[PDB]
């Protein structure tokens, strides 16, 4: 089912995921029915809604919502520009991050602080890998002004597992100026750990088809809590935003997450990520998925261990399928890397803090990390 | 190279143009050179970068200006997006719009009135199609206040192609409040009008490549001139938007109009539309295109104007490729286009004014223009 895998020893999911034959059959055929019926046509124009509305409910029930809770994006962060420029900030409003977010998602608070006057600091999180506690560091950051709070539900660069639940109890037992909210990058989450925000209660989740799920760049989606819905502006807007009037004319804003869709997207590319998303179904529940990602990662960590030049961050076995490492070697992360990808072995280095990350798929097989292992086991001081 | 058109007769290229072979066979060969190098490595970001950068280049070389003029969006709303929400707006700054702009583009000027407190009117353009002046009429609505215009170089619904150079003398000569400046939809007339920024002064240039360029639906792209740039702030931004500093950190704004690009997009799409632009290039010039679409639509045009029950709204011959008129008949627009769906003629209703919409390009031949006349002659009243 997955193609791309064969002739490599792929440790990038989290970077992109190897696309399934499905998916690449589905996004041909899409192009294929537009040539045939339009492009542009009252039956392709059909065919493309019925395609959104499919793959809008596929999401709701991966993550067990209502479909009217999912907007369909192009990647995780547009996801977090939806929420960041809708909220109704005003100046001295604060917005606290982990110190292990994206540059990409900084840059966008960044622009808000700019925009609308609010501030924002870092609490740090990384730390707490091994030891200490995630949700005890934010209670002693919050403050009168704090707002909203960012974090990556599983920690792109030490594979760390926030403790969300404990997290999101920490904000709404917190009297302040604001019912604090908050916004969770599920940039490695989604697709790995079994999410269900019937039973987790969240208040706004950006994720992307692309990695995890294994679906083609260029589609994401993000959920917002029905009752966060009001307080989320429309921001960039177009013809798929909005509800029409009898000569054609704006009227309001399209029901649930529709009012956050722009306009003209990668329609076959929608049609890829659907037939992702059916295959993972098809191979088991997400809690199986997930213990066999565990299984795998346990398996590469515990390899790691035992080599004596390579050290692992996480000191206990892997909480998902990241699984990060230093490696003792006069030569640096980057050349590492670049030497393990002559030797096609897919791996990524890490910026902050400085070290190479493995990431292990319920695709991914023993004969792969073993082979990983044996490559890595030539590098020392 | 254009086989969508076999067993059709395509009037839709102003919805979508027909995706050309070459279009489909770079995106199917960029969805396999992610598979075989990575999809996420060394070779295939950078792969990805080289592609980016070599359609960047090519659009350039299309309106003949700087790369660093150029942002790739996915489609012409969100061009209309970054510039409209880039814009530092005060309480009563004022933005008039055409009496023909799109509706989703009004959505955009709608949203923003409500959150700087700015406002807008509309200057009746539409009546210019026959009679009147355009520039004149904006010069007459002009006011110490305005600070951005709103047009559509090519109006969607009408088919007028604005005097746009006029319009910009008129514009600059006004003394306001604000150095007035122009955002230009060019949804329809990239493509099809030949265009270039070096001869032609424009502030920004919103434009698409799905519709008369022919690439596939969800890459588009933004002109800005260099003195237009400071203006406009980023506002969705994320990984693609900054440069980088020594631990990862965001360090400030990437190169020119690659700070208004956010994330992952659908890369293999982008290679699509750069050998869609090379083949538009390979058959003539910008002007011999230009000149064939006008024999193609006066050749329409007349035709229609000699069917009994059908009534052209121009008056004159077509100055581009958009036919607009209206028919004589008990059964309404919508059913007539759909009947001549029905029997595989392609276009499309428009809302105001209510009529029907044809686009002839410069690869529609006399034959399905005749083919239109002989069915479009079955109605009456
Ligand atoms: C927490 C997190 N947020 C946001 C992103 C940006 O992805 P989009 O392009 O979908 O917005 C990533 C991607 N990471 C990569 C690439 C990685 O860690 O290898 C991520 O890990
Ligand atoms: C003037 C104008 N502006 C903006 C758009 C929206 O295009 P994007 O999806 O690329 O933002 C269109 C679309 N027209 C259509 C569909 C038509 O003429 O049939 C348009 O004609
Ligand atoms: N290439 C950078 C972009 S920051 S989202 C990275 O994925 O680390
Ligand atoms: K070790
Ligand atoms: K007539």
């Amino acid at each position: 089912q997955f193609p791309g895998l064969a002739n490599k020893t792929y440790f990038n999911f989290g970077g992109q995921g190897i696309l399934p034959t499905v998916a690449l059959e589905a996004i041909t055929a899409m192009y294929g029915y537009l040539q045939e019926n339009g492009p542009f046509s009252i039956a392709a124009n059909q065919h493309i809604q019925q395609l959104i509305a499919q793959l809008r409910q596929a999401l709701a029930e991966t993550f067990n919502v209502d479909p009217n809770t999912i907007t369909i994006t192009d990647n995780v962060t547009t996801g977090c520009d939806i929420v960041l420029w809708g909220l109704d900030w005003h100046q001295g409003d604060e917005i606290l991050l982990t110190d292990c977010e994206h540059p990409g998602i900084i840059a966008i608070v960044q622009a808000i602080a700019a925009r609308f006057g609010i501030t924002y600091r870092f609490f740090p999180v990384a730390a707490t890998l091994n030891q200490g506690d995630a949700a005890a560091v934010l209670a002693n950051h919050l403050g009168p002004k704090t707002r909203l709070v960012i974090l990556s539900h599983l920690l792109w660069n030490t594979g760390q597992v926030l403790p969300l639940a404990e997290i999101m109890a920490v904000c709404r037992r917190h009297q302040g100026n604001y019912p604090v909210r908050v916004l969770v990058d599920g940039a490695q989450s989604a697709g790995s750990l079994p999410l269900d925000f019937s039973r987790l209660e969240v208040d706004y989740y950006a994720f992307t088809g692309h990695k995890w799920f294994a679906g083609p760049a260029g589609v994401g989606g993000l959920y917002i809590h029905g009752d966060c819905l009001g307080e989320i502006n429309p921001t960039y807007v177009g013809w798929r935003s909005i509800t029409y009037g009898a000569k054609g004319e704006p009227t309001g804003w399209a029901e649930g997450g529709k009012r956050f869709e722009v306009a003209t997207s990668a329609y076959p590319q929608y049609a890829g990520l659907l037939a992702a998303l059916q295959l993972h179904q098809r191979q088991g529940t997400a809690e199986e998925r997930y213990q066999a990602i565990c299984q795998r990662s346990e398996f590469l960590w515990r390899g790691l261990n035992q080599l004596p030049h390579v050290h692992c961050l996480a000191t206990s076995a892997p909480q998902a399928g990241l699984v990060s490492f230093t490696v003792d070697s006069p030569l640096g992360h980057r050349a590492i890397v670049q030497k393990l990808e002559e030797q096609r072995i897919y791996l990524r280095t890490i910026a902050d803090p400085d070290c190479i990350r493995a990431c292990c798929h319920y695709i991914t097989d023993e004969e792969e990390i073993n082979h990983l292992l044996a490559r890595l086991a030539d590098f020392g001081p």
